[PDB]
């Protein structure tokens, strides 16, 4: 007898984020049965070479890699992941 | 007997995100029976080289790699995944 | 007996988003019985070289990679996946 | 008789992240049966070679890697996975 | 008869992360029925060689190695991770 109660009662405008995950039970890259990013936030994420495969560059193989980051990037972001009730959230440039 | 509430009585204007996931149960990439990105947000994604394949640049490859990320980006974003009732979100550049 | 009840009792305009999965159970890139991107939000999301294939580029191959982000890019998002109810959300630019 | 309560009673505008998880129980990269990322926040994370594959470079191979990050670049963010109620937020640049 | 309560009685706007997981049990990279990243954070994180795989650089493999992390990068970040309740967060750059 499995029971799960969340957020039975409410009242008053309150800000949730919910994430409820029940289970039950009675070759480069192998994943199963998984769950993943219920809440994912990703900035400036950056992959350059991944799951190349089989025999990448096997034999008699001459490759130079840059990898140049250097861009002016600003990255301004006000309550990321954080409700907020009756509160103020301003972002302000001057 | 598998019983799941979530928000059985809401009142007062709530701002809520829910993600309720129930289960039963009674090759350069392989991936099975997964859940993925719910709430996901990808912000300034880079992916260069994935999954090439079988036997990439196998033999006799001279590759000369350049990744270059010099770009003037803003990336300026209030309230992110951040429900906010009886709130204030502004915005203001000058 | 598998129940489950979300938001059964709903008063006061609430903003709400709802992600609800029930389920039961009685080569590049392989993926098999899943679930993606329910709420999913790509930003400025790059990908140059993806399941090129069989063989790319076997043999005697002189490729020259360049990849260049250089723009001038401006993102300004205000609320994102944030649902926000009796609240007052604002973008000004002067 | 496996039982799980969270915020049965809920009042007042409280803002919440949950992440209630119920388990019942009755080749370079090999994952199964995982959750991973309920609430992750990934900013300026940076990848360059993973999971090359089967021989990567076998024989002979003259690889020069070079990895520059370089860049002028500002996160400025407030709140992060931090809710917050009856509460003032602001970001001003002058 | 597993019995687990949490936040029964909430009431006068509590700012709350929630991690509750109950759980019940009546080849470079091996990882199996795990749960990470509840609640992670990760700024700035570099990873340049990983999983390469089987057999790499072999034989007669001259690779030359570097790594330069030498960018002008400011994180200004305020209340990561921590919810605040009848507060004042500000973040003011003159």
């Amino acid at each position: 007898p499995l029971m799960v109660k969340v957020l039975d009662a409410v009242r008053g405008s309150p800000a949730i984020n919910v994430a409820v995950h029940v289970f039950r039970k009675a070759g480069l890259t192998a994943e199963e049965e998984f769950v993943e990013g219920i809440y994912k936030v990703e900035i400036d994420t950056k992959s350059y070479w991944k799951a190349l495969g089989i025999s990448p560059f096997h034999e008699h193989a001459e490759v130079v890699f840059t990898a140049n980051d250097s861009g002016p990037r600003r990255y301004t972001i006000a309550a990321l992941l954080s409700p907020y009730s009756y509160s103020t959230t301003a972002v302000v440039t001057n």
